[PDB]
């Protein structure tokens, strides 16, 4: 039997959740401290939660969240020296699993792009600040984007 479009999204989240853990090991060993901010979050109204269920709002905050969170990833991989490989694998194993969630969603379209010069802002802003500040950021984004995809792999099953 082999696997379903559901069971491939399934698994590949499963794979990046595994990578955020691989990666949280290498800049926490790397961190000094270690072993403003606004970061996609699912909400009730996104329809991903069990209270006001919502598959076709909810698919699009996936997709909407998973392409917000890129700059992010671009920040930990810029950043990263040690755990280069590790931080790019992230961003790749991201963006098979959107277009994945994009062939899904290929019946409802449209979908919020995040601005690239927006984006290109950002990044400089973050890289600016202090070790410290950019070590709790780093810390920040790993937690935030595990919780997004838990979230998700929830209500994708729930689908």
């Amino acid at each position: 039997q082999p696997l379903t479009s559901s069971e491939r999204i399934d698994k590949q989240i499963r794979y990046i959740l595994d990578g955020i853990s691989a990666l949280r090991k290498e800049t926490c060993n790397k961190s000094n401290l270690c072993e403003n901010l606004n970061l996609p979050k699912m909400a009730e109204k996104d329809g991903c939660f069990q209270s006001g269920f919502n598959e076709e709002t909810c698919l699009v905050k996936i997709i909407t969240g998973l392409l917000e969170f890129e700059v992010y990833l671009e920040y930990l991989q810029n950043r990263f020296e040690s755990s280069e490989e590790q931080a790019r694998a992230v961003q790749m194993s991201t963006k098979v699993l959107i277009q994945f969630l994009q062939k899904k969603a290929k019946n409802l379209d449209a979908i919020t792009t995040p601005d690239p010069t927006t984006n290109a802002s950002l990044l400089t802003k973050l890289q600016a600040q202090n070790q410290w500040l950019q070590d709790m950021t780093t810390h920040l984004i790993l937690r935030s984007f595990k919780e997004f995809l838990q979230s998700s792999l929830r209500a994708l099953r729930q689908m």
